[PDB]
């Protein structure tokens, strides 16, 4: 058995568009992705989520839904990503860019799957369809799915 560390991946999902954040620098760099990252000590996976979506693309958001959990494991390393997957109940700011990442707004039929990882191809139509998820993603490096499981649930 692997231990796993918490995540989390947010979506300013609105009716027309999505907000994206090209990641600057780190983990998955060069991508569109959601907001998220650690969980820290202390707080719950919701808050880390909203002060990740704070850090990263400058929205305040009092509250979020959770709408998916993803584990991800990476050939030669020992601990799994579990990501906690939450979509926006409302915002009323603008995004704006940080070191980490460069938000952008896309229309939703020009969601950026090339230019994304790989895994929400999969997983990403559920989001907007507005269904709950669960998934497990094996990757070896950045590009390349070994493993894969996608279940709708009806409770995160
Ligand atoms: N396969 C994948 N598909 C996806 O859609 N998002 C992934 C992913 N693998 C990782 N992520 C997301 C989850 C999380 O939001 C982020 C990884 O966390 P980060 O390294 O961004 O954490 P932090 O923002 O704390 O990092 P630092 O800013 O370096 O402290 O990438
Ligand atoms: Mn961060
Ligand atoms: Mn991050
Ligand atoms: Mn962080």
């Amino acid at each position: 058995m692997k231990a796993s560390r918490l995540y989390t991946l947010v979506l300013v999902l609105q009716p027309q568009r999505v907000l994206l954040g090209m990641k600057k620098r780190g983990f998955g760099a060069g991508r569109w992705n959601g907001f998220g990252g650690k969980v820290q000590e202390g707080e719950t996976i919701e808050d880390g989520a909203r002060r990740e979506l704070q850090e990263e693309s400058g929205l305040t958001v009092d509250a979020l839904h959770k709408v998916g959990q993803i584990v991800f494991e990476f050939v030669g390393e020992p601990e799994l990503m579990d990501v906690h997957v939450f979509c926006t109940d409302s915002i009323q700011g603008t995004p704006v860019e940080s070191d980490e990442m460069r938000p952008c707004w896309f229309q939703l039929d020009q969601i950026p799957f090339k230019d994304m990882w790989p895994d929400d191809s999969y997983w990403f139509p559920l989001l907007l369809q507005k269904k709950k998820f669960h998934g497990y993603f094996k990757f070896q490096g950045q590009d390349t799915i070994l493993d894969y499981t996608l279940r709708e649930v009806d409770t995160v």
